[PDB]
């Protein structure tokens, strides 16, 4: 294989992961519906289902999620065109992408399967996340986003701890971010909305850091940290966001949540003045053995 990484300024370790799942996807050409043979749910959302399953072919396990559109076929067929450009999202920091194909009322979105599931089945089980995991989980995300954005020019637009996916090996990887302008188009009890996306304003870069520090506060805190579904919203529009509980966290840690939920998005930090925050430059520095608490916390391995 003629890798073409060198854009990612990648570590050894990090190099060697991507250069693996690369290698491994290698093995897979056009997925169809016959291909698969499904093994367990790993959880269900409100637009669609994902399953572990066997890739006959290439005896793959993959994550497939099943999105249910039953509509025009060629705005479907535009859907899946649109998709394809996963195929070029290779990132230590986005979840791997095998195929996407439409089949008898499904779209299907077929993923690298994380072990470890999401931070939200996580933090069911860990019941608060600590804050230096934390530290590397906000690295993750930003870098993420900031990959995202820069090269591929999208924003997430669906930022919460179910799209923030982990493994044993200690990765932390985003899903679910809006790469598909028709499938957002075609397309409940917690929010993650920032205040001005629920009030209307266009998406921004700045709505995603919302997004990010709201789901900091609930895996830090352990519980959704804002009940009807006007209360919860106007709360989030006209009440002063969330904060983390002093004494317990870090003043760096808490000013980095509170610099991600200024309600103003023009005065809420940016991605370029979160990478240099005192939190994230402390996080980056300590040495976590995320790979260890996680399958500690969850029994993996
Ligand atoms: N690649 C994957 N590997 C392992 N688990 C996954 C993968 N993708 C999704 N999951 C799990 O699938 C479950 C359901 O995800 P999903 O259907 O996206 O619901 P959601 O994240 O709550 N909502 P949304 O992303 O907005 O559609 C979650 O519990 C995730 O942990
Ligand atoms: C709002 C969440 N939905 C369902 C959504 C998911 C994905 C997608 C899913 C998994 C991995 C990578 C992805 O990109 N892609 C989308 N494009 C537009 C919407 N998209
Ligand atoms: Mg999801």
């Amino acid at each position: 294989l003629y890798f073409q990484l060198e854009e990612l300024e990648l570590d050894e370790q990090q190099r060697k992961r991507l250069e693996a799942f690369l290698t491994q996807k290698q093995k897979v050409g056009e997925l169809k519906d016959d291909d698969f043979e499904k093994i367990s749910e790993l959880g269900a959302g409100n637009g669609g289902v994902v399953f572990k399953v066997s890739h006959k072919p290439s005896g793959l396990v993959m994550a497939r999620k099943l999105i249910h559109l039953e509509i025009k076929p060629a705005i479907r067929n535009q859907i899946i065109r649109e998709l394809q450009v996963l195929h070029e999202c290779n990132s230590p920091y986005i979840v791997g992408f095998y195929g996407a194909f439409y089949s008898d009322g499904e779209i299907s979105i077929c993923m690298e399967h994380m072990d470890g599931g999401s931070l939200d089945q996580v933090l069911k089980k860990a019941g608060r996340i600590p804050e230096q995991i934390l530290g590397k989980v906000s690295i993750a995300v930003i870098k993420g986003l900031t990959y995202l954005r820069e090269k591929h020019k999208i924003m997430h637009r669906d930022v919460k701890p179910s799209n923030i996916l982990v493994n044993s090996r200690g990765e932390i990887k985003l899903c679910d971010f809006g790469v598909s302008g028709q499938l957002i188009d075609s397309m409940g009890t917690r929010s993650y909305m920032s205040p001005e996306r629920l009030q209307g304003t266009h998406y921004s870069v700045q709505s995603d850091i919302w997004s990010m520090g709201l789901s900091l506060v609930e895996m830090a805190v352990g519980r959704y940290p804002i009940m009807a579904i006007f209360e919860l919203l106007d709360y989030i529009v006209n009440e002063p966001p969330p904060k983390l509980p002093s004494g317990v966290f870090s003043l760096e840690f808490q000013d980095f949540v509170n610099k991600c939920l200024i309600k103003n998005p023009a005065e809420r930090a940016d991605l370029k003045q979160l990478m240099v925050h005192a939190f994230i430059k402390r996080s980056d520095a300590e040495e976590v053995d995320f790979a260890g608490w996680l399958c500690s916390t969850i029994g993996l391995n």
